């Protein structure tokens, strides 16, 4: 028994789509959803998406408010649709996947994942849910998280962190911490070694390692002689060069935060989604030092540090690949006279 | 003489609408309305209502500027109106009444509040324009606030605070504190004793009374013991509990601030407009612990106190009524063993 | 071989365009352009102009991103167009100018700045670009920069500051002073002896003399005692007085970030656009005195000072003219038995 103003009901009433009975009166105008209240309109839902505003109204009213995993996991783990849930995706204000199974009628393939129309599609299934880690075991294709084991099914440890209405956190009163499983054309996959980023941010960056607290807390020459570091060029790769006219480095997202900390700069996000690498155009407002395409990773960085060790220097240029968030990221690696140069990522 | 052209030369050169002779170029694309400068387009007005893009342009321009009553008092008082004037809704960025009386061709039912159609409305009269007060001696329903007595009328004061161009703020340099007065069908009203919410935020929250300045500067146990408050399980109404997967409590402002200065966290406004009661879906970044929708009030800490401690604590459950902002707010009062166990609003 | 596919290319893979060969899809909805990335709509362009969406884009990817004079100079000195770039005016989120030569086959009105339909068209013309000196010489009407001197022409110094990429800075790694030059009618024009404003903002106020360092640091008294300003009205023009409803001066951004520092309030900048002089409607949130139209420039203090103790003080009012940002800027002086009682711009 859907509708519009069910589901408005429930926004207003729930705080999200809760399949409580009840309507209230709805108004739509250009891509923006109003109720009434009081005599007046007041605002529930701006459409951002590429859907009727009606169609993304409902499914963001659907959004999974558990923790779920981030969207750049999903996409890497190549996960085309949700079974019976929406992941919402708050970095583009979208849903992650175009297509549902058992959400909306206007945007379903299928009601069950069990249905023909969804066999090529890598289905995302929830083992928190009663009987989708049986769905996954009879699935095609198909992505699977738990938060405990799966009989016969080898796990790989997935991510610390998860997202919670948009809230990237290492959960401490819920569990974030999740197992994976993938098939391909019916068959179990081993799923491959992998860093994880860290999903931080610039401002609120918060250390995760006593090397982190190092990095951020002394100068770069102290930091650099404390753990060894001469001839792998953090200088440039991590701290970042601003002397010149074009910005040299600032390829880790602890680098940006040191700076920024000191003296601020402009990150211009123009391709607002969620990835492993992101690519920004940074202009440093103190010095003029600008790039148009800096790479940004957020490793950990005793995880970089243990991959740009873990390197043969002794060519001039080199493709390296590194397994982040179960994806392979391709990295330049520079190398003067058993030195590194450069070492920066690729979208 | 009224024309787009004319409102839009006011607002150029007056930052609002004076009643100035002039015009400017005025171009219309979506919502939003430009002014030619120096032979390019700048963007003097975006409508953000359900009303005319020029229709709103103008209500906007035409608003009050002085200090007029927060919208959620004239919401709770059954304001539908307002006499030759516009109270602009800053928290929804519209007008907060539907049509007007003597402001504006497009929405106004009359230019005079004494003409019949208004008869039904309860219109909203400023004492402090000339000759507005005898038109609400006149009036069938309405509302008039006063800066002082009204020869013959009882009065109720008013909050302390008003709103200044969209600021709420206990003036210094100008009057906020209003006498309040009510007719319904012609017959004066008593206006119920009430408390007030404060009308705070809560990044710059700022305490009024020595209790809050205890309550946000000593620990939970330092304060409960000073003020004798065991038994009321401020624990978890007040201060939240974040151990579980399900937010507990924190229903007053101030805690919610106590909680902000310490460790940030997630408030998603579903229903942004002014009311005495607000609903948010939290989500607290350090723990995961969330809430779909969390009742929050700001009350002064000591009025909470009188309200909570003035309760019969001897049942399991029970609705306790309090009028706040003039309107009758219902609260769930759940006891355990003569202990509060939670007490919470409900919007 | 332009496209709207190639410039959305271009975005995606460096930040700007940059005349790479590719395509990637694109999708138009509303005022917005959107490209596939993995089967999902990512957001890359709101369109804020009054220009067509898929124009504006283009535009906007073709934006010079090196330092560039603020759209303020160029248009106090009357600039109508832009030789072979497009200046971006990312106080309007829009181009500068509205036509363009040599840049968007929507909006060229000419190839090259030698086309007969620009000679009327006052071109700006930048010397760091092979060949746009001797297009300048040869130009009826325009405006040069240059880094450094240009033979036979006599230069004007221009601001230390320039825009990059929106952040207005004064380089260190990239160079930001130019020479400036104009002709009109085919004739060089003598600029005139002119002050700078400089163009910084009120939260991240930066003081760039001792004067300055002073008068953020010292109490209004101290102040006024060490610069010996007796008589100079400074308590309003630069301090402000917010003890009447009505908002007394402010008119010097310096004042400004020391009141804000101390306690916030409000800027509603009713006219957003780069210019010499700002106009606000200002609420001071503490005393909730208020103005619509507070005029407000950002001029060092040291000129400033210079300005106003160069006047003569015996006259009730006169406009006071000052040549700032290469305009002539009106002040009203206001004077009182041999004191300055205020004085203050006009836009
Ligand atoms: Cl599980
Ligand atoms: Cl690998
Ligand atoms: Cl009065
Ligand atoms: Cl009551
Ligand atoms: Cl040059
Ligand atoms: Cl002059």
């Amino acid at each position: 028994h859907m509708s519009l103003e069910n589901v408005a009901f429930n926004v207003v009433n729930k705080g999200h789509f809760d399949g409580q009975q009840g309507e209230v009166p709805v108004s739509i105008i250009n891509n923006t959803v109003y109720t009434k209240v009081d005599g007046v309109d007041v605002e529930l839902f701006e459409n951002k998406t590429t859907l009727p505003v009606n169609v993304a109204f409902e499914l963001w009213a659907k959004r999974n408010i558990k923790p779920v995993p981030e969207v750049k996991i999903l996409n890497n783990l190549g996960v085309d649709i949700a079974a019976n849930t929406v992941i919402w995706d708050y970095k583009r204000d979208a849903p992650a996947h175009i297509s549902t199974i058992g959400v909306c009628s206007m945007t379903d393939i299928a009601k069950k994942p069990t249905e023909t129309i969804c066999a090529p599609l890598t289905v995302f299934f929830d083992g928190r849910v009663d009987g989708q880690v049986d769905l996954f075991r009879n699935a095609r294709n198909g992505v699977l998280i738990t938060e405990g084991s799966v009989k016969g099914l080898q796990p790989s440890v997935g991510p610390k962190q998860a997202s919670l209405n948009g809230v990237t956190l290492i959960g401490e009163a819920v569990k974030t911490q999740f197992n994976y499983y993938k098939k391909v054309d019916g068959v179990v996959q081993q799923l491959p070694e992998t860093y994880f980023t860290q999903s931080r941010n610039l401002q609120e960056f918060k250390p995760r390692s006593q090397m982190e607290i190092d990095f951020l807390e002394l100068a770069m020459d102290e930091f650099i002689e404390r753990y060894k570091l001469e001839g792998y060029a953090f200088e440039a790769i991590v701290y970042g060069d601003f002397s010149h006219s074009q910005l040299g480095g600032l390829h880790l997202l602890i680098g940006l935060a040191k700076r920024f900390k000191e003296s601020p700069f402009e990150l211009e996000d123009f391709i607002p989604m969620d990835s492993t690498v992101k690519n920004y155009f940074i202009t440093d407002a103190q010095t003029g030092s600008s790039k148009c395409v800096c790479s940004v990773i957020d490793l950990l960085l005793d995880d970089f540090v243990e991959i740009i060790k873990s390197q043969d220097l002794s060519v001039v240029s080199k493709v390296v690949k590194v397994t982040i968030d179960y994806t392979e990221i391709s990295f330049m690696l520079w190398c003067k006279d058993g030195h590194v140069e450069t070492f920066y990522p690729k979208l």
